[PDB]
């Protein structure tokens, strides 16, 4: 309903990446609701249009699956919802209240995008018989689609959580979804506790947790950073589940399981979190498969965990020793000014892969 | 008569390089190298293979040397390395019409390979000196030059593969009355004790560290033989290659540990774990040397990157990684800034999985050198 014209226009622009510190500025006394509106009514169409161009480059057999068609229809509707605001007055508190409601509607509409897109890959696999693990097009696309999705969810969450007028705010000292004083070990313990509750139900034994902090500059100081705790939680929950599953499965006896050891290091540039297990490990040749969408989980926990780490210029790396165990390391930027969004952009480089 | 490969001359070298460059290098498995020792009737076979294969490998990489930017190619050190490769190619071409049935041909061939090995002994630092000549003349940081980085990885991996073929022939067939390591098949130890190679590399790095520093970290080794916990870990490998990797990693771990503990006489130890799985032999070296931020790891594997006691020559760590890759292994670094660094050597546990990784001169390679 005009959609191809809007997609074409907004696709020409590059997404504009923000630092964690710029997110904080948008949610502070340095900015207001009008600033967030004028930014987002341009930025959300650019990001929606850029990924919608890439969806339309998928092989026709993937594009025509019911679930991919459903996801494409949501993106089209969300783009048109934001177009209603392009000529509205930012000075008018009605415009701003209507915009917040439109973003809440979009967030609800897109809530199940991750499993719905995964269902479309399975529909493709179960119809045509091509293993999506081995299809490099689908793997390349899903990394960029899911990173795009994380970036759009971050923009919408920041606006709706800050400008809600949220009656009783969950975590009242957060700036939207950002904790400017995130205690990293508390997020580690919370992710471990949730993984331990699941592991106790299904195995009747879980490895213990051991945490060590190294604050290079200030030995005694409990480590804090500016981060989105839900993103950190998602990564650590996934890593704990895998380390606990490997530890339990590789041990004859559930009586004396080796613990999972976590080290949190704060350097000048990096906040590093290493999770070490004695779960028997993975041969080097098979590490790549663990980050493959829908490999032998719902098929996406570990690759999406790695996208959350990449999103603010971090990484998630696995280093295994077959016959012994596995180290997983989350690398985050220590400084909010270094934590800049990593966004896929629709360009010649992207086009080539498809 | 005046056939292309007859009465070879310096003047003819471009034509010979063109001819041999049309063939692909033929990769051998560690298992095939073991077979080619098992009888001295294998000497004729080694000769007939090597008088074709060494010209092919020489010619393939010589094509890429000639694609270097003019200002790198013209350096005296690069010209020197290219002149050695040309002479070595001509030396082997003298054998193309000679009779393998004549024991004189075989003894002359072994002498010619020993001459070549001696001539090429300093190729690694000479090539590096040419890149430095380029850097120090033009002020282009070779770390950031993707052409030079691409070339050096392929050049040094080619060099490793040539040295392996020459070592296998000369150490099996030279007929040393009482040989140094009598249980080896050329340079291959079919019962390589990995911990002993770790201890030898540690001892040599500690000798160097004790020269410059008042203290050096101790060594701790742990073994996990998954299938047989009581069995000391052994594998089929080339122990000199494993030594070169472990020497480089010990030097770096010792340098980091000392520099982060400036006036300490009691240092955190360097811990090594050797794990044997069904597919992988993994060696992890762990230090408490204060670590490297993630953004700077890529630089450590860049040719001619520097931050001379245990300082680098610009190639130790990337060439260590080429030794791991040469038989389908790898060398990976993972650091934790403010704590320390883990380096992991991954080797194939099975001699049949250990196949030479060789660069081949093709259109794909040619493209990389194009503006
Ligand atoms: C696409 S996904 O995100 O949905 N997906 C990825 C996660 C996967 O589950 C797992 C879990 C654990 C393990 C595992 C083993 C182990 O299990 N070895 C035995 C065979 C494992 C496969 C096997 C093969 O594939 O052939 C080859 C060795 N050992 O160490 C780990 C390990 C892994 C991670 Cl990632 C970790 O963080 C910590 C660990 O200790 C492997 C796989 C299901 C789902
Ligand atoms: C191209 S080469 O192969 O010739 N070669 C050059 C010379 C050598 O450099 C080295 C050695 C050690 C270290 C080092 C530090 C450290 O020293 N941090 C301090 C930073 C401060 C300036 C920083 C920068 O900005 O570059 C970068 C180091 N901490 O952990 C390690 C470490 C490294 C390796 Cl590889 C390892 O195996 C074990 C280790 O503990 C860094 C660099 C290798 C690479």
């Amino acid at each position: 309903a005009g959609a191809p014209k809007y997609i074409e226009h907004f696709s020409k622009f590059s997404p504009s990446p923000l630092s964690m510190k710029q997110f904080l500025d948008f949610g502070s006394s340095n900015a207001c609701e009008k600033t967030s509106f004028t930014f987002l009514r341009q930025e959300l169409p650019v990001r929606l249009a850029n990924i919608m161009k890439e969806i339309n480059l998928l092989p026709d057999r993937v594009l025509s699956t019911p679930s991919v068609q459903l996801v494409q229809s949501w993106y089209v509707q969300s783009l048109l919802d934001i177009m209603e605001f392009l000529d509205k007055d930012p000075e008018d508190h009605r415009t701003l209240s209507q915009f917040t409601d439109a973003l809440v509607t979009i967030r609800n509409r897109h809530n199940d995008v991750v499993p719905t897109m995964a269902q479309g890959v399975l529909e493709y696999k179960d119809t045509y018989g091509d293993d999506p693990v081995s299809n490099q097009n689908i793997q390349y696309f899903l990394d960029r689609f899911y990173l795009s999705r994380i970036s759009i969810r971050m923009l919408i969450n920041q606006h709706t959580l800050i400008f809600d007028g949220s009656t009783n705010p969950a975590h009242p000292k957060h700036i939207g979804s950002i904790d400017p004083n995130c205690n990293v070990s508390e997020v580690v313990k919370d992710a471990y506790d949730m993984a331990k509750l699941l592991c106790d139900k299904y195995y009747m034994a879980s490895p213990d947790l051991e945490i060590q902090e190294i604050n290079a500059a200030n030995s005694k100081q409990p480590i804090h950073m500016v981060y989105v705790p839900s993103h950190l939680y998602h990564m650590l929950f996934e890593l704990f589940k895998n380390a606990m599953r490997a530890t339990v499965e590789s041990h004859e006896s559930s009586l004396i399981l080796p613990p999972i050891k976590v080290m949190v290091a704060l350097g000048e540039e990096d906040l590093s979190i290493k999770m070490s297990d004695r779960g028997g490990g993975v041969p080097l040749r098979k590490i790549e498969r663990l980050f493959s969408y829908m490999y032998s989980g719902f098929g996406y926990g570990l690759p999406i965990s790695r996208l959350y780490a990449k999103y603010f210029q971090g990484d998630l790396q696995l280093f295994s020793m077959e016959g012994f165990g596995t180290d997983a390391v989350i690398y985050l930027k220590a400084l909010s000014t270094d934590s800049v969004e990593r966004l896929p952009v629709y360009n010649k480089s992207a086009w080539r892969h498809y």
